[PDB]
């Protein structure tokens, strides 16, 4: 509260450990769905269904350039990611596949780091 304050977390590296995060997430072999916005003109249903959006090429974008106040914000737009490809595609799928790998490999990188 006021005047009232928990001792001071170093939040200095937040940033460059997000961004290192989200380059493991690029390189990662089952990336491929999520590296681009989905096509909203060539993929019918998508842009009526999910309402906002998301792909790591846009997440970049935002990080380099100021768009998270914090790392709880970074993080909720990686599980967009993933909670929309879940909302459209069947797990038993190569994308719902890759959805809920990618998933995985993202939350133990963010409790190793972070946690």
């Amino acid at each position: 509260s006021m005047s009232v304050k928990k001792p001071k977390r170093d939040d200095s590296k937040d940033l460059a450990l997000c961004s290192m995060i989200l380059t493991e997430m690029e390189t990662h072999e089952d990336a491929w769905p999520f590296l681009l916005p989905v096509n909203l003109k060539l993929v019918p249903g998508y842009k009526k269904v999910i309402k906002k959006p998301m792909d790591f090429s846009t997440i970049r974008e935002k990080l380099s350039s100021g768009q998270y106040p914090n790392l709880e914000t970074f993080a909720l737009d990686v599980r967009l990611v993933f909670d929309n490809c879940e909302t459209f595609n069947e797990d038993d799928s190569d994308i719902g596949r890759a959805g809920h790998n990618m998933r995985k490999y993202f939350e133990k990188k963010w409790t190793d780091t972070f946690k």
